């Protein structure tokens, strides 16, 4: 039992991160088959930062101003490019480590493991969200471009996300592998700032379940709301207008737990309209919109009385 | 900047996780060089953890009634005793991916990350506490014991937690590495309570600079106040006593902030005698105690 906010183990990506230097600068690469991908402002010096023309900066490099290190081991680079956002370096071998893998642009609400790197070296894992404004409530310091997240399925690593930067709220933007940034950032040290960031409801209602389930339930109400009814609320509070694919992506928490999801809705809505009284819900004083409905299923699996 | 919860990356401990299986039972080990260490209870039935004998129930065993199995390869077990409440099993090939390592048996307060393992193989890692009670609030199902908790210090793994059994609270119990339980806890199936939880005063400090470290500034009052007063609301709050020796530990992250440490006790004496109203800080509305201050110099220094 218990309920935390809980990381893939993180050894197949390890297996993957390289140290990347161009110039006076590095930062983080992702090593996979003979390419090394990276963020592509890697190629900037502290001067170049405000509008960088990045075409413009990769002509004046050569193979020769990229090293490469994975571990002590030199990877000799034969060829580099610029796909949208990421630097892509041919090197002379192939990963022996390369896990499966994919690249996959993750919709916001869903959420993916982050190994935290700084020159090349794993430092920490953590599990985090694409909110819905598209940044990343992280935790990176200088250096820790080209960190990646990601998800496992069976064997396979998703690759999802490689981090570029630091927005002054104290939240994180990046791009998926395809170097693609996630929302309307850009790759410059210019003020911008992150949307007004709602709360993925869905979320929130998959822990509740997993409230319920870990024995946590002061919170429930015999009582069924709609889906525009709880929708109105939803808006008054910030929080994602809820779907009928929301509540269908519920069925099967709903099923375990005998907790109807538009019963588990007004008991949302209660929570917004009146506060939590002073009370917890696992161990947390605010309501928890990080963890999707398959997180919760994997660690919360249940008998089914048939 | 940001703050979380944050594990050491598990690569080098997932080289270790071995399954170890006997008769019915099946649990994870932890292998290094040529020994599998794992919780002494996978050589019981489920009858026989109502009160068992240990002694009496290994001698009744022999090195083939041990299956190990490391990935697609299985070991040999060449030989076996009982250290406390964990069973090391001598096998007869060393493990290649063995880190450097040291065993070490934490105190109360202090973190790690947890590598919960079901069959042998890792399913996902976490940061864990060592409660004052002796517990952890991790996420343990059945099968994921002899799963290791860890910090790894350079290049260095200190296994300092292997799990053994979950209580009535949904609370977990463990031992260190030398088989020693963390609190008075024993592995048999009896009723058995975690004591009462205090909040670890010097963890929330250090959250509260890990907080201005950020930028959340609002709770500094510069009012002052004594070590010994602000034990004397800290006792009645539930909170852990705060020695001279947690002073210390809080030293680097005072003057990083520029704030002493009794400043910072003074501002958590406020923050307890009046509540938050309706703030938060690190986006918590409650005060973490769950940071030690190394976890905080982790995540906020070069």
């Amino acid at each position: 039992s218990g309920f935390r906010k809980m990381a893939f183990p993180s050894g197949k990506v390890e297996g993957c991160m390289v140290q990347v230097t161009c110039g006076t600068t590095t930062l983080n690469g992702l090593w996979l088959d003979d390419v090394v991908y990276c963020p592509r402002h890697v190629i900037c010096t502290s001067e170049d930062m405000l509008n960088p023309n990045y075409e413009d900066l990769l002509i004046r490099k050569s193979n020769h101003n990229f090293l490469v290190q994975a571990g002590n081991v030199q990877l000799r680079v034969i060829g580099h490019s610029m796909q949208n956002c990421v630097l892509k370096l041919k090197v002379d071998t192939a990963n022996p480590k390369t896990p499966k893998y994919k690249f996959v642009r993750i919709q916001p609400g869903q959420t993916f493991s982050v190994l935290a790197c700084y020159n090349g070296s794993p430092s920490g894992v953590y599990q985090c969200a694409m909110r819905p404004n598209f940044t990343i409530k992280g935790s990176f310091l200088n250096g820790s471009a080209g960190s990646v997240g990601f998800n496992i399925d069976y064997d396979c690593v998703s690759f999802c996300y490689m981090h570029h930067m630091e927005l002054p709220t104290g939240v994180h933007a990046g791009t998926d592998l395809e170097g693609n940034f996630y929302g309307p950032f850009v790759d410059r040290q210019t003020a911008q700032a992150a949307g007004t960031d709602t709360t993925i409801t869905v979320n929130v209602l998959a822990w509740l379940y997993a409230a319920v389930i870990n024995g946590d339930r002061w919170f429930l109400n015999r009582f069924t709301t709609t889906l525009n009814d709880f929708n109105l609320v939803a808006m008054k509070y910030n929080y994602e207008p809820l779907t009928q694919d929301h509540v269908d992506i519920l069925g099967p928490l709903s099923a375990q737990t005998g907790i109807a999801v538009l019963d588990m809705c007004a008991s949302l809505k209660e929570l917004l309209q009146n506060g939590m009284n002073g009370r917890t819900i696992l161990g947390s004083a605010l309501l928890e919109d990080e963890f999707t409905p398959f997180d919760v299923v994997r660690q919360c699996s249940a008998v089914k009385l048939q």
